[PDB]
């Protein structure tokens, strides 16, 4: 149908905002400590930790297979990053710290992405 495509443009256009967002939020992580998945080679008992594991790389993966239906879902993703990172390192620890940064420096550019998404529909 008609409708289907339009509704497929409309994420299409979501995911291409998602992206620049994604990026925007990866650039204040230049340490590249949440680029990648915690190595369960290197952390064995990671999961009887975090339950849900989250970093950039696997966001990126859903991003492209379409898989944010909204900014909602996306931020529950981010989110996850940081609050895993929170509970499983100490507040002493050049990793709680990076996740602090990165939450704070965020929220500057998830605010504006907000406005976009509701704005342009």
């Amino acid at each position: 149908s008609m409708e289907q495509v339009a509704m497929e443009l409309r994420l299409t256009e979501l995911t291409r905002l998602l992206r620049s967002v994604l990026d925007q939020l990866q650039d204040k992580d230049p340490a590249r400590i949440f680029a990648q998945p915690v190595s369960l080679k290197e952390v064995p008992d990671y999961l009887d930790h975090i339950k849900h594991p989250m970093d950039f790389a696997t966001m990126r993966k859903r991003l492209e297979a379409q898989g944010y239906k909204n900014l909602h879902e996306f931020e529950e993703d981010f989110d996850l990053i940081i609050d895993n990172c929170m509970k499983y390192n100490a507040r002493d620890t050049v990793f709680y710290r990076a996740a602090v940064r990165l939450r704070d420096q965020g929220g500057v550019v998830l605010r504006q992405a907000r406005r976009e998404v509701d704005s342009i529909g």
